[PDB]
């Protein structure tokens, strides 16, 4: 705890990419139907014949998806830019991306190209690969040890508040009409073009600053400004030995990450709590929901959702107080659970759905309480633990494999998820509950707690279970 302007300006900064992600994430489901009417009237207007509801569907399923595929594509590419750039100017470098991407779908309109929609996303998704990379790992290397898991959780706030604001500009009265779509997809570009302006005046990690370039006393100025203390003679000395182990190490790519003993550990549980996140049921439970929501009297779709996205942001921030006390373990095991008790609900309440007539109100509290539990553990603490899983020679490989992993399981689980609730209808949501239990069990039996602990005692750790 030695808080300045400059530290929470620098790690704020970066959570502009978070803000970025969750926005391009959110932004896409409010404008379906409006889209596509401007998908027919490109075909119409050639004096074609209206497209049909299959390739409708077909194409804006393809806008939709491209940008996982994109997301898949950069954060397993965030290994090529943070030794080379470092992490700074990884950020301020890949801003390009943003820039096109949201050119490309906000011109796409006026340019009367579908093309350029589907470019768009794809590219505007390679964008947020690599800010899921980039920026939790600049957080990481910057942050007090203390409060390493506070500010790592500021970028899944940083997330949900960018989903927040995307699903608002989405209505219909502010951006979401037919004639503002463009603009409701182009407004990445905007906190591109201030986070470019913004980073240079972020500094550059002390840890990368010291341990990758050897500059020990440029780290140690800028680690004196960022904690507001001259005496930092504890941290510059644990970067020191951090420094010589990863000088007497050989730097490891992705390929020899599970060839060595002492990462297999750290990788697996790496790669399983990005999996107990996209597997928890978090996109299975809106599936449902839009349908859900008719019934209870909503009548109003996207209020519905923009509620669930109120509570989403609540308790981000109560995760963000209990991640230093309570620590990873509990905060990840309390959400995978009180999860596993709401999918449960949600399969008895859809089952009984028409023999009793309050049920769409359940389903409802089901939701939105499931979506409390998320944000307690399973959805803060996935992007910033890997970062703490590893000491600065192996994180950055480490990081691009447990992110594409991330981008990979949700890209797949929205291929397969649509397929398993035609055959299992209510059902589903039990599937859930089992992973959820399973993750649990895993967390409770293989997870270590990372809380406080520096990066040398953390690995030394994992060092230590594998001999023997
Ligand atoms: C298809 O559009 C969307 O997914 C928006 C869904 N509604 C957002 C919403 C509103 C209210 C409450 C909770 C939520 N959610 N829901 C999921 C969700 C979430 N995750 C789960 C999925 N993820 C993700 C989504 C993508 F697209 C592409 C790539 C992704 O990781 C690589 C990242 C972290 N985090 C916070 N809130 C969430
Ligand atoms: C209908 C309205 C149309 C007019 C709209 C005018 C907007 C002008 C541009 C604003 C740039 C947006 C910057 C987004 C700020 C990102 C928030 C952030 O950085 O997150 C804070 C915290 O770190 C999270 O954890
Ligand atoms: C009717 C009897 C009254 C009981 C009704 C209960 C209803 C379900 C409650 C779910 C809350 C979720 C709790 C999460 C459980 C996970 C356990 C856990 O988090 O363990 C932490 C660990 O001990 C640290 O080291």
């Amino acid at each position: 705890q030695k808080v300045t302007p400059a530290l929470i300006f620098a790690i704020t900064v970066a959570t502009i990419g978070s803000f970025q992600f969750g926005y391009n994430t959110g932004v896409i489901n409010a404008p379906e139907k409006i889209i596509k009417e401007f998908i027919t009237k490109t075909l119409t207007d050639k004096g074609n014949a209206p497209p049909s509801e299959v390739l409708l569907t077909s194409l804006w399923s393809l806008s939709v998806a491209i940008f996982s595929v994109g997301g898949m594509i950069g954060s397993f590419s965030v290994g090529l830019f943070v030794n080379r750039f470092g992490r700074r100017n990884s950020m301020l470098i890949v801003n390009l991306l943003a820039v096109t991407g949201g050119c490309f779908m906000g011109l796409c309109k006026v340019a009367k190209s579908v093309e350029m929609l589907i470019l768009g996303r794809l590219v505007i998704g390679l964008f947020c690969g690599l800010c899921t990379g980039f920026v939790p790992m600049y957080i990481g290397e910057i942050s007090p040890t203390a409060l390493r898991g506070a500010f790592g959780t500021l970028n899944q706030l940083g997330i949900v508040v960018g989903i927040l604001v995307a699903q608002i500009f989405g209505l219909e009265f502010i951006l979401g009409s037919e004639e503002l779509w463009p603009l409701l997809l182009g407004f990445t570009i905007l906190p591109a073009i201030l986070q470019s302006a913004a980073l240079p005046f972020c500094p550059e990690s002390p840890r990368f600053l010291l341990i990758n370039r050897k500059e020990e006393e440029n780290a140690k100025q800028i680690l004196q400004r960022l904690w507001g203390t001259q005496d930092v003679s504890q941290d510059i000395q644990e970067m020191k030995d951090e420094s010589a182990r990863m000088s007497q190490e050989k730097q490891v790519t992705v390929l020899e990450l599970f060839r060595v003993s002492s990462y297999r550990q750290p990788i697996i549980i790496s790669i399983v709590l990005q999996l107990s996140q996209q597997l928890s049921g978090i996109n299975a439970v809106f599936y449902y929901s839009t349908g859900i929501f008719k019934d209870a009297g909503v009548q109003e779709p996207i209020y519905a959702t923009i509620g669930a996205g109120v509570v989403n942001t609540i308790f981000t921030v109560v995760s963000l107080f209990l991640v230093e006390r309570a620590g990873r373990r509990t905060l990840h095991m309390i959400g995978l659970g009180g999860m596993a008790f709401c999918s449960t609900l949600m399969t008895v309440s859809l089952l009984l759905k028409d023999n009793y007539n309050g049920m769409s109100f359940v389903c409802i509290g089901a939701i939105l309480v499931f979506v409390a539990f998320f944000e307690i553990g399973p959805g803060p603490i996935p992007w910033f633990i890997v970062a703490e899983l590893f000491s600065q020679g192996p994180r950055p490989a480490a990081m691009a494999v447990a992110g594409c992993s991330n981008w990979t399981s949700n890209f797949l689980v929205g291929l397969l998820f649509p397929s398993a609730a035609h055959y299992l209808g209510a059902y589903v949501f039990i599937i859930f509950t089992g992973f959820l239990i399973t993750f649990l069990a895993f967390t409770f039996f293989k997870v270590p707690e990372t809380r406080g602990r520096t990066f040398e005692d953390i690995t030394r750790a994992f060092e230590g279970q594998a001999h023997g």
